[PDB]
C-alpha cells in the first residue's frame, strides 16, 4: 500500500467534512473530552453507522458503563444495539469491574484484554472498534510514564491487528491538557477533542481535530449539537461560495415596493429590512409571507419577538388572514425566544423545519433579536449559516433588523451585515411639523436598478401605502428635516 | 525515552549526554520534544531549553475557535 | 574552524531566512511543540531536502 | 562620586549608567534570566571588557557549555578569546560533566570548586570572575535550603578572596520568581534580571537591576538588543533635558513656508507634519531633504510607507532628482516596514545610521507608521527617543504623522506627540464647491512668530504652491465650510471687459 492515507467514513453528520473523508483506517483515534461531552456517544454512533451502512461488524469495549445500559442509552437515539448484538454485527465486550475484587493487578490485565479483544475482532470479522474510557482503567494507581507504555502497547497491537479504533479519554479542564495524563496526546496517531464550553451560563459543545498523522483535516473548534439523531456538526467554514443565482423575480407583498425594487425581489437573494422600532419591519415580513400563499407556495415565519396569537391579531388588523394560511398548509409559524437556545441549536431548528416544509420563502422576524446577548462574531457566524443555507437552497429569505437608535442611525446594521445581504430596504422615522411620519427606501439591490427616492409611507388597516418623496426637504436621512421653502430664484 | 519514570535533573543530564556525544560525532541533529501548554514551559521538563545550543518552538495557538500555527527561534 | 558558527540550509520555505542561514552545523537543534504542531514533519523535511538538494544522507531515529 | 560602594565598569554600552557606575567590586552579581536572554553573553562581555580595557585577567567557570564552544560562539561578536586564553589573560575553568559520567557530586565539588577557582585567581592574578549556570549543578537533585547554603558558601568565599563575581541563573517565567529555587535572589549582593518578553508575537528583551546593596541605580526594566557588538542598552529615562538651543534658521525646501514660519525652521527643532491621508506631508519631507542636499549637507530619510523605488518615482514627478542626491553622497534613504522589528531595534537602527552618516537633517516619514500595533506608551517612549537624540545632536528633524480621519480631526496627534514638538505643520482637506482643495497651516512655532492663516495650496509637477487663505469662509477646520460674504468682488483688480491675452501675444 504505497499510497496516501485512506479514510473510513463515520457518516456522523459533519464529521467527515472536517476530517476530510473520515477516520484513517487501521489507526487509533483518541477522542477525549470532559464529563458529558459526548465521547461515549461518538464511539457508539461510530460503530453503529459502520454496521447500518457498510455492514462492517463492530467491537465495542467498555470499562465502566454496563452492556445493559449502553444499549439502554442508545435507545435515546432511536437505535437498537441489542438487535445488532443478536445478529453478531456488534459485540459488546464487557470489561468493567464487579462490586468486589482484589488489587495490585496493574499491567496484568492490559495483556489479557488485548487478547479478549483480538478474539472478538477475528471472531466477528470486526473492522471498527471503540474502547470507552481506557482512562478509567489506569485510574487504579498509576503515573504518567506507566500510562504511556500501557497505551502504546494497546494502540500498537490494534494497528497490527489492522483495526480502525476509537479510544475514549477524559479531561478535567475545557482548555487545559488533552487527556488526564498529558501523555495520551503523544501516543495516538489522531486526536479529536470534544469540548463543552460554559461561557455566560450558556453551554456550547464543540469538536476539534487537533491532528491526523499523515493527512489533512479542518483546523480548530466546530460547534455541534446532540439531538435524537445523535451528534450533528455544522462546519460553517466548510460551506462553499457556490450558490445558484437566477434572474427570476418575486413579489414583496407590496406592489409599490416591487416597482421600487425595479420589478420585484430576486428569487435568489437575501432581503434585509432595517429601521427604528415601530417603522414597519414586522409589517413587511407579514406582507411578504402572505404573497407566497397567494401564489400557493409554502413559506415559514420564524418570529423571535411576538407570540403566535399576537402575530395573528396585528396581522389581521392590517388585512391578511394568517388563520387561513395555516389551514391551507401554505404558511407555517414557529416562534421561540432567542434565550430558549443557542445559535447552534436555532440554526439547526431553522434548517430542520425548512426540510420538513420545503419553503419557497422565509421570514426571520428580528435578526437583532437573535443578536441578543450573543457575541458579535458568534452572531455573524449564525447569519452566514442561515443566509447561506437559504441561498444555496434557492430559498428567498427576508431578515428583519431593528436599529439600536431611532433617527440618527449612522449605519444599516449595528452588527455589520453589509455584503452578506443582497437587497437592503431601509425604514426611517421623519419629523415633519411636530409629527412622526415614516419613509421607506430601497438602499441597495445587487441585480436590478431599484428606486433612489426616500418615500414617505403610511400604515392603515389596508397595509403599507407608499406615498411620495420629501423633495423639498434637507437632512431627511438625519431624521429631523428642514424644508428649504426656497424663494425660487426670487424672480 | 525518559517518560519511563524520571525527573528534571535526571532528564537534564541524560539530554546533556546525548547532545554532547552527538557533537563529538559531528552530526547536525534535529531533536523533537513535546509540550502541554501553548505558552507554558518550552519543553516537557523545564530543563531542555537550557541544555540545547539551539531551540525552535512550534506553536498551535487557539484563540476564537481558530488555530494559528507559528514558529519561533528562541 | 576559527570563525563564527557555520549554518546548514534546511530548504524549508522561509526557515532559512528566519534562521539567518539555517541550523548550526555540528550541533543539534531542539524543536518542540504540543501535539499536532509539525515536529516530526519538520524533522522529516529537514532530512529530505538535505538528501534531495545536496545529496546529504540522513539518519532518522524514531 | 557620592556613592558609598566602589564599582567596576562593565564597559557594556548602557549598563554602567543603569547601575550608576558598573558592578560593586569584591561583591557578586546575579544575572538571572530565562532561556536565550543573554546571560552567557553578559558574563562573557564582562570578562572581555575587563581584559581589553583594563588589563584585568578574568576567570570563566562554565558548567554546561564546553570551552571550545564558549570560544566558538564568542566569535559571533568578533572576539578572539583564544588569543586571550593564550596570552594568559583569560582562563576558562571547565567544570562541565562528562558525556560518559556517573551521578552525585555537588557539595565537596563546591569546596573543590572554591579551591579550584582560588587557584586560578591566584595563578592568573584575576580581578573578575564569571560563573555561568550555577543553577545547573544543583540541578542534580536539590531543594531550596541546600541551594541557599551552597550558593552562600561559594559567594562568601569569593567575597573573601576579593574577586568581583557575576553569576548566571535560569528561570522559567518572565515575571514570576527571580531564579529557579527562589533563594538566589536573597543571597546575592546585586541582582540583574534579563527578560525576553513575548507580547503580540514580537520579542522584547529588557535588562533590569533589581537590587544593589549599597548604592542606588536606575529602577525598572530597560530595552536592549544583542548585535554583532554584544549587549547594547538604551537608558531612555537617563536621557536628561539639557539640549542646546540655537536661533539658527534653515530652509524647509519651500520658500513660502519658510516665510510662514517667520524665516524658516530653527536648526535645533523638531518639526511635526500632520494632515489626512493624501494631504501631502510626504511632499514637504521630500522638499525638506532635498534642500539639505542643495546646500551640500547630508540628510537621511527613513521611510516606513514607501518603497525605495516609489519614493523616487513620486519624488521625480515633483521635480527634485533623488537619484543624484544619492550619488553626490548627500542624501541617504533608509526604508523599512515598521513590522520588520520592534521600536527598540528601529530606534537603534536610526541611531546607527545617524552616526555612520553625520546628518544635519533627518526626516522620519510617518511616525504614525511606526505607531502601528505598538501600545501608546511604547510609542511615546520611541518618540521621546528619536526627538531627544536629535535635539542633543543639533540635527534638525521633520516628523510626519497621518491623522486617522480626513476632515474633522479634533486633535493634532491621536498620540499627543505634541508637547514633544517645537514646530507643527498642519495640512487638511477643505471642501469647496464639490471639490477637495488643500489647506496648509503653521499651527505652532515656539521661538518664532509664524503666519496665522490657513492657506490653500496646490500640488503640481513643480511642487507645493502656497496660495492664500479662505477669508470669506467659516467652519474652515470642520472640513466643509460655509461661504459667507461681506465681499469677494471687492477690488484686487476689478476692471472688467477684456483683461486677458491668450496664447498668441500680450
Ligand atoms: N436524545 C438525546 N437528545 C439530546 N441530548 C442527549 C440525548 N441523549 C443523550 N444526550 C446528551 O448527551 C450526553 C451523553 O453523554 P455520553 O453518555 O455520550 O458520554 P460522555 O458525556 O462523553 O462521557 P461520560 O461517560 O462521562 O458521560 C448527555 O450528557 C446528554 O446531555
Ligand atoms: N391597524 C393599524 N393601523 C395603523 N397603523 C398600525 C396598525 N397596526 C400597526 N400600525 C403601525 O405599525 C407599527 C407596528 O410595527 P410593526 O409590527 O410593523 O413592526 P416594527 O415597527 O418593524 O418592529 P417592532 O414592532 O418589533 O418594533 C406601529 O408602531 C404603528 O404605527
Ligand atoms: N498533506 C497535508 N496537508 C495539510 N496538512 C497536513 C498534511 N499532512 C499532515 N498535515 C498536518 O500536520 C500535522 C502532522 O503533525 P506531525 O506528524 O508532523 O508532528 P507533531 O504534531 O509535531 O508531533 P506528533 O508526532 O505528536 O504528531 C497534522 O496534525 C495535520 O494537521
Ligand atoms: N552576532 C550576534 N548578533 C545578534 N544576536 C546574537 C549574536 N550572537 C548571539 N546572538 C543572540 O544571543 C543569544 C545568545 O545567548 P547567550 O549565549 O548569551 O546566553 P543565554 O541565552 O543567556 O543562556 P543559555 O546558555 O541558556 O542559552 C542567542 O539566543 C542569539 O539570539
Ligand atoms: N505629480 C503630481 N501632480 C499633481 N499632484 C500630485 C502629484 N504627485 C502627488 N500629487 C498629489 O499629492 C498627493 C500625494 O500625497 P503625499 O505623497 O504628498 O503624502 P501624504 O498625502 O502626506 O501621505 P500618504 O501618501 O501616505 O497618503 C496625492 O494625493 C495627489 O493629490
Ligand atoms: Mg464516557
Ligand atoms: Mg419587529
Ligand atoms: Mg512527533
Ligand atoms: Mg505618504
Amino acid at each position: 500500500e504505497h499510497q496516501a492515507i485512506a479514510k473510513m467514513r463515520t457518516m456522523i453528520e459533519g464529521f467527515d467534512d472536517i476530517s476530510h473523508g473520515g477516520l484513517p483506517i487501521g489507526r487509533s483515534t483518541l477522542v477525549s473530552g470532559t464529563s458529558g461531552t459526548g465521547k461515549t456517544l461518538f464511539s457508539i454512533q461510530f460503530l453503529y453507522n459502520g454496521i447500518i451502512e457498510f455492514d462492517e461488524p463492530g467491537v465495542f469495549v467498555t470499562f465502566e458503563e454496563t452492556p445493559q445500559d449502553i444499549i439502554k442509552n442508545a435507545r435515546s437515539f432511536g437505535w437498537d444495539l441489542a438487535k445488532l448484538v443478536d445478529e453478531g454485527k456488534l459485540f459488546i465486550l464487557d470489561a468493567s469491574p464487579d462490586p468486589e475484587g482484589q488489587e495490585v493487578v496493574g499491567g496484568f490485565d492490559l495483556s489479557a484484554l488485548i487478547e479478549r479483544i483480538n478474539y472478538a475482532i477475528q471472531k466477528y470479522r470486526a473492522r471498527r472498534v471503540s474502547i470507552d474510557s481506557v482512562t478509567s482503567v489506569f485510574q487504579q494507581y498509576d503515573a504518567s510514564s506507566v500510562v504511556r507504555r500501557e497505551l502504546f502497547r494497546l494502540v500498537a497491537r490494534l494497528k497490527q491487528i489492522g483495526a480502525t479504533t476509537v479510544m475514549t479519554t477524559e479531561r478535567i479542564e475545557e482548555y487545559g491538557p488533552i487527556a488526564r495524563y498529558g501523555v495520551e496526546e503523544f501516543v495516538s496517531d489522531n486526536v479529536v477533542i470534544l469540548r463543552n464550553v460554559l461561557e455566560g451560563e450558556r453551554r456550547r459543545r464543540t469538536l476539534e481535530i487537533l491532528k491526523l498523522r499523515g493527512t489533512s483535516h479542518m483546523k480548530g473548534e466546530y460547534p455541534f449539537t446532540i439531538t435524537d439523531h445523535g451528534i450533528n456538526i455544522f462546519p460553517l467554514g466548510a460551506m462553499r461560495l457556490t450558490q445558484r443565482s437566477s434572474n427570476v423575480r418575486v413579489s414583496s407583498g407590496v406592489v409599490r415596493l416591487d416597482e421600487m425594487c425595479g420589478g420585484g425581489f430576486f428569487k435568489d437573494s437575501i432581503i434585509l429590512a432595517t429601521g427604528a422600532t415601530g417603522t414597519g419591519k414586522t409589517l413587511l415580513v407579514s406582507r411578504f409571507v402572505e404573497n407566497a400563499c397567494a401564489n400557493k407556495e409554502r413559506a415559514i415565519l420564524f418570529a423571535y419577538e411576538e407570540s403566535r396569537a399576537q402575530l395573528l391579531r396585528n396581522a389581521y388588523s392590517w388585512g391578511m388572514d394568517f388563520e387561513e394560511m395555516e389551514r391551507q398548509n401554505l404558511l407555517k409559524i414557529v416562534c421561540a425566544y432567542p434565550e430558549s437556545a443557542g445559535l447552534e441549536d436555532h440554526l439547526q431548528i431553522i434548517k430542520s423545519e425548512i426540510n420538513d416544509f420545503k419553503p419557497a420563502r422565509i421570514a426571520i422576524d428580528s435578526l437583532s433579536a437573535l443578536a441578543r446577548g450573543v457575541s458579535n462574531n458568534a452572531f455573524r457566524q449564525f447569519v452566514i449559516g442561515v443566509t447561506g443555507y437559504a441561498k444555496q437552497e434557492e430559498i428567498t429569505g427576508l431578515f428583519t433588523n431593528t436599529s439600536d437608535q431611532f433617527m440618527g442611525a449612522h449605519s444599516i446594521a449595528d452588527s455589520h451585515i453589509s455584503a452578506i445581504t443582497d437587497t437592503i430596504i431601509l425604514l426611517q422615522y421623519v419629523e415633519i411639523r411636530g409629527e412622526m411620519s415614516r419613509a421607506i427606501n430601497v438602499f441597495k439591490m445587487r441585480g436590478s436598478w431599484h428606486d433612489k427616492a426616500i418615500r414617505e409611507f403610511m400604515i392603515s388597516d389596508k397595509g403599507p401605502d407608499i406615498k411620495d418623496s420629501f423633495r423639498n426637504f434637507e437632512r431627511i436621512i438625519s431624521g429631523s428635516p428642514t424644508r428649504i421653502t426656497v424663494d425660487e430664484k426670487s424672480e
